């Protein structure tokens, strides 16, 4: 039961050490100076720890009129990439090897999607519950305001984003301060945290979007032939069935789009109990049913499950909740041939060791939840062309479109002694509802789609060029250090 | 005759009180603190007045050596929106009021069609008429200086505008003295003022865009069923026949679009006289007529009327000139089903009761003139996205365009034993002028077209929202007011 | 009686026609080109009207939880000397108008003494009495953030300070919300504004500042022999024997340096009553009276004078209090022979002529009350130097006097066989006391007493140049549009 941040180090010496080699020999190694390239591995030692971490200690005037000082912190694991990324998380469970151990998460991760951001992490040691709304406020700008004053919250240094803890109110707090203090004249103020309001200059589909790439994540995987087969998977009648533990928002939309396409779900627990139904869930039902009232519990068209489902006999288990939930101890009880983690560190490193040996395929973290990330990185870009992504585009488009048709049907009817006979100007019901009801996150979707699946075949490769099994984790990781590597590589130090 | 200020603001007030109510039940009730949350009205009561207004006197060299002072003003409405947008005026009855009500409008305005600016507006005392070219220079760059040592001139911070006292040349001057000192540094200098030369940054498809958006406002409603039926308009036989009141700029090519698309001009004003011809009027013709010698007097193929053609007898009366033209005088007197206002303030609020009473739907100046602005605003853009737009897609869509004709063709081919038979690679006639004259403005005007599209159909549904008639008007204004607010909500003030 | 702004303007227009003339003869006309350089008076009518103005309106959240809107403008008169300086007032009854004029008053004020700074003036629409302390801070803050964002504020652009309206309390708000926002990487974040709390880098000797002045104003002029006779003064019976109308600070001050030296006062007026008395008044008991309890009514040692004491005979009379106090009615009634103006404006353009039929000296209030002023730009200065005054050399001065007086000594003792006979290494009671109690405050007030007596000179000069009588006024006016001129003149405008 490793903590953390004896997880993540432990994951990076890992792909770190199996990259080592290749990465002299083949790569570089048809120029090498004194084969003293093997010492270039010093890169390597630079990019595991985190280059800055700032511990802070601010004060703020309690409602009551007590004095108060919070105390809280903020790392920014690399820089390789300018603009450094990473939540905000608001907990009195918050150290800060916890934030180094996320920060350094977030680097590799983003390098899996391709995001231009350097890893950051922030953590308040508060309890949201023990202050009111106006208290968190002045919480979060006189945080923003020292977070900023030390180069540590800035459109082109460090873009903070929300964490389960904190929503997208506070974001627009953070934002606002920012623009209306430190960052006056910035002309891309509001560019310095993401995961805010739409009015605030939020990107459509940034809800759903960590959400979907569990989806696309699992879906890449589901639909490769090869890794299936090595599973035994892509049924002819068992078809698809999943369980989800957690449901947050990633929890929830996971299940909807999974459900959507054909995949049932038969298990959903909570931090309170469990559900099951062999039959079916529908999302829904049970969206509308934690949305009524309380909880998940009590739940009609489900038999309450005792304990995690982890433990339910599917085929795709999708832990979106807490941290460590997969050990040593219930990983050999895991029916489910995939594990989709739809958190960051719901496995421990023992636990994979098993999974691996009953074969069992497990879709990193370090992936699968960096849809978030990749939207995040449209917001940034978005608040750069300070424009609603196909703004100037989408009615261009449309007439294009119409044109093209348009086209197929005159040069049809030049084919026949008629002027509208044929009739091919006629988009499909689908076509019609897409062009009619185009929107921003349509292109973000679909930015997101295509990140998600050039990543997975990316990690793939990386998986039989080391020849890996299904260890997706430690190709992902070592995908990642090969970027990060690069970079660093193609320049240096100091003399980079 | 109440002035421009006293309008606005009751404008203002009108949209002001039908929101508040609606504004705190349903739309956050939900989460109602003890229900205060009527006294947050106090963000309508911040909206309202203006944030900041800089009045200025700053000396000139007159040619012939003896020194003057020149004063004038700018006033910033709101920064709810970062970039303040705004006109300049040039002329010896600009009024701090005047100023300060104009850009009370441009914030409402922008916030109609969705673009991100504060409202502003300059003025300086000023006759165009008194000064040289060399002159009239020196004014306007001494004034950049001064107004933007203060804030009030910046390409983040406010972004000035012509007006019809002013031209390109001005703000080529602006643009220039503004990149060549303060702005020196920023490297989006050339952002700081629109409506500028295409040499000197400008966008292409400016002159025709207030036009193109009087066309479009009116396009979107004569075409809705709906309002369409309340006038009994929509005709079989009647087809559309409208009258434009001022020549200008805006007021030609509202014709020239209108009557491009089956309808009939049979009336023209202007400052000195008229013209009538239940015929019909040609717009190049009358253009070329204006532009060969003198005004519109004496022009062939029409009887000069007498008056103003505010009460000729048809569909569509399009005011596009002076001011309040439109009062409880002869509101009674008017023939037209529909009055679109290519101008601003060209009808005085009693005259709206009475056009109210006897059904006749006003298009609000908020709204149908705002094409103007919503190009500027691209113009802003490409001056941020130091591309013009198109550079570097119009090719690669071109291919991609003809492959998918030649898809269409070679698929279409392999149901014939024949490699040439079926011909759809031909894009029609219109479709391939688009494609070789494929240039910035046409990324420009649909983009316009889109926004005011999306727009008109926004304020419809505000209308049948809060249960409006053909008062468009406030129905834009409460449209308005509704997202200003939002930002201000969705923040605070000091705590926002 | 004439209004703050058109007292000003007529005294500027006064000294301007004045200044004309000779400056151009005997000044410039040696390279005289075209002669045309009277229209280098161009230059005057740029130097009237203040070049910039800004109003604004901002909100806050009172206390019990409303929303307000406060309005409020700063106006700076001149630039011609880089930082402007000037007051914040805090009153219902500001007035575009009266700002524009007091920040007038401020550049002339201020070139009079020779300080570098321009002329500004604040003033925010609001009752102090009808905001509680908190309230108030909220205020000054959210207003010194507006006035920073538009320029309005900083250490080199504006610096503001307290009026009889506002204390050092505001001003210590202002200096820290400006240096811990917008000025946070200004080295010189605390000298955006003055009049601040000693601890929070304010100079010694403030309180004490406008009064002293008032003193050695009177002091210079009373000891001038020539002036002294044309008013039959500096008396060897009847000494010195002054009035003060107005117990306010720089009242009761004026009142106890005049009185240290030799002078009585017979009469001190207040917003109430007055008091009485030949025989004369001391100062501290006065002081205590009304410290310890109402005002100064019942006063022992003293009869209750019903009325005005500006008629009360005697010497001096100093209004130090109230506006325009002395006009074309009651000036003939006084039996003073020299009036100090230790306010703003107490005396009307009416007053002064019939005051200077009947040979009565007027010490202008341009001149009289710049002590504070002059003090102000020490405080700057203070800021700038990061030190306070003597710091680093009492000391070592000390040391050094000590060995004067010792060489003195034993140099004496050389002249009689004994070492210790002499004693000159003994310092007098004073310097002693000096040497021992030296700090900030002792070369603060010396270097006021210094400017105080050049610029009384540089004024007197004037008036003897321009042939004034008793008209220190014009002569004040015209010794700083003197000044002012040079500047602009030694550069110009745009070719400056």
């Amino acid at each position: 039961d490793p903590n953390f941040f004896k997880m993540v180090e432990g994951f990076f010496d890992r792909g770190a050490s199996i990259v080592e080699d290749k990465l002299v020999e083949d790569l570089r190694t048809r120029e090498s100076e004194e084969q003293k390239r093997n010492r270039v591995r010093g890169i390597l030692r630079i990019i595991k720890p985190c280059n800055h971490v700032l511990s802070l200690s601010f004060p703020i005037r309690r409602d009551d009129g007590s004095w108060e000082v919070i105390e809280g912190y903020r790392a920014q694991h690399s820089h390789q990439r300018t603009p450094c990324k990473g939540g905000i998380r608001y907990s009195t469970d918050v150290s800060v090897d916890e934030v180094k151990a996320l920060a350094s998460l977030m680097t590799y991760k983003c390098a899996v999607v391709d995001v231009p951001f350097g890893g950051a992490k922030a953590g308040v040691k508060i309890n949201p519950k023990n202050y009111t709304d106006n208290e968190l406020e002045k919480i979060t700008r006189r945080f923003t305001m020292e977070l900023a004053k030390k180069g540590f919250i800035g459109p082109g240094i460090d873009v903070p984003a929300p964490d389960m803890s904190t929503g997208e109110r506070e974001m627009s707090w953070i934002a606002d301060t920012y623009a209306s203090t430190i960052g006056h004249y910035d002309i891309n103020a509001h560019a310095c945290v993401t995961g805010k309001p739409i009015s605030q200059g939020g990107i459509h589909g940034r809800i759903s979007a960590t959400g979907r790439g569990v989806f696309h994540g699992i879906e890449n995987f589901i639909n490769e032939a090869s890794y299936m087969s090595i599973l035994g998977m892509t049924p002819g009648f068992g078809d698809k069935t999943f369980v989800v533990q957690g449901f947050g928002n990633v929890g929830l939309h996971s299940m909807r789009y999974l459900h959507r396409f054909g995949a049932k779900c038969i298990a959903v627990g909570e931090s309170d109990g469990s559900i099951w139904n062999p039959d079916g869930i529908d999302p829904k039902e049970l969206e509308d049913f934690k949305l009524q009232h309380g909880s998940i519990l009590g739940f009609p068209k489900a038999k309450p499950y005792e304990g995690s489902i982890l433990e339910a006999d599917c085929d795709i288990l999708i832990p979106a909740a807490s941290e460590k939930q997969l050990t040593k101890s219930n990983a050999p009880r895991v029916k489910a041939k995939i594990i989709a983690e739809g958190a960051n560190g719901p496995t421990t490193p023992e636990a994979d060791k098993i999974f691996l040996e009953r074969n069992i395929m497990v879709i990193p973290d370090l992936y699968l939840n960096a849809g978030g990330v990749t939207v995040s990185y449209f917001e940034w870009l978005k608040n750069l062309n300070h424009v609603s992504y196909g703004r100037l585009t989408f009615k261009y488009e449309r007439d294009s479109n119409y044109h093209l048709l348009m086209s197929v049907q005159e040069s049809l009817e030049r084919k026949f002694g008629k002027h509208g006979g044929t009739i091919p100007i006629v988009p499909t019901a689908e076509f019609q509802d897409r062009i009619s009801g185009a929107s921003e996150k349509d292109i973000v979707h679909s930015g997101l789609a295509y990140t998600m699946e050039r990543s997975a075949r990316q990690i793939m490769r990386t998986a039989m060029k080391y020849n890996l099994g299904l260890d997706l984790r430690t190709a992902a990781y070592v995908n990642a250090i090969e970027k990060v590597f690069k970079v660093y590589n193609e320049a240096g130090v100091t003399f980079t």
